[PDB]
């Protein structure tokens, strides 16, 4: 399958005459009918096996085709086809005069024909336009053509569908041959599998988006490689999840029992000496001249 494209570039008709030799009135308002068919050795009537396409009026007498027009460089004529491109082809381009605004073949008399141009060709699929020119009796047509794949199709038979996407169902662009290429951060057959933050822990962390690391229960840190201590744990750490290994100077299952109230709180004042107590928290031994709970009162 594919699409035959045809550009019409320039048409010369300096006498402004029909194929009959009679002058167009008031000038040749020129449109084109295009018939594309399978190659045959001798030009003979028969159906247009690749189809027909027609243009509006593109100019009068002699003219260069504007880029906007159907047939111009930015809007070429297109004949799509579903079967195998046979390489060789016969192409018929008819220049017609429009005596009015009705371009249908039923409205036109047969002597409105300006010229009939037959082209025998052989072409491979590809992006390059082949330029050519045909001079009839008193007219001349410059045109160019090529065969390409319809949009998002690739391969010499245009059988490979690729269209880029960046959503929940895939993250990729299309290479020239129609094969996926993943956007950065993604892998998997259809570029749906995220690549986690480098270092993400293979058991304790995972990702759903590229370059993140989500932790499984009991783990923390950017790489999900650090255990979480027990929910009640105070002055304690862990090696594996939910432990509570007390810091130096603390005890209990939740590492909240102060094993050195004196150092951790420094209650005593005026240079007194602190000692721990299980009944009263601590005791301050005053220097000479001081009294009180914390030796804060001067004797
Ligand atoms: C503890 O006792 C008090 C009375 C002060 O003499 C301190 O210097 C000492 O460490």
């Amino acid at each position: 399958s594919g699409v035959f494209q045809l550009q019409l570039q320039e048409f010369i008709n300096e006498r402004g005459v029909l194929a009959s030799g009679r002058p167009c009135e008031p000038g040749c308002r020129t449109f084109f009918r295009v018939c594309l068919k399978h190659f045959q050795a001798v030009v003979s009537p028969g159906p247009c096996t690749f189809g027909t396409v027609s243009t509006p009026v593109l100019g009068t007498n002699s003219f260069a085709v504007r880029d906007d027009s159907s047939g111009g460089g930015r809007n070429p004529l297109q004949l799509p086809f579903n079967f195998t491109w046979p390489g060789t082809f016969s192409l018929i381009i008819e220049a017609w005069h429009a005596p009015g605004d009705d371009l249908r073949p039923e409205a036109l008399p047969p002597d409105a024909l300006i010229s009939k141009i037959a082209i025998q060709g052989s072409l491979a699929v590809g992006q390059n336009w082949l330029l050519d020119e045909q001079t009839s009796t008193l007219t001349r047509l410059r045109y160019s053509y090529r065969v390409i794949c319809s949009d998002n199709y690739y391969g010499d038979n245009c059988s490979r569908l690729c269209k880029k996407r960046n959503d929940h169902f895939g993250h990729y662009v299309c290479q020239p041959d129609g094969n996926l290429s993943c956007l950065p951060g993604w892998t998997g057959e259809y570029c749906q599998q995220p690549i986690c933050l480098s270092g993400c822990h293979e058991q304790n962390g995972y990702c759903s988006k590229p370059a993140e690391c989500l932790c499984r229960p009991g783990w923390q840190g950017r790489l999900c490689n650090e255990c979480i201590p027990h929910n009640g744990c105070r002055h304690g750490t862990c090696s594996t999840p939910w432990q509570c290994t007390c810091d130096e100077g603390w005890g209990g299952l939740f590492c909240d029992q102060d094993l050195n109230y004196c150092t951790h709180h420094s209650p005593c004042k005026n240079g007194a000496t602190c000692s721990n107590s299980g009944q009263r928290s601590y005791t301050c031994t005053c220097r000479p001249g001081y009294t009180g709970v914390d030796c804060e009162l001067e004797l």
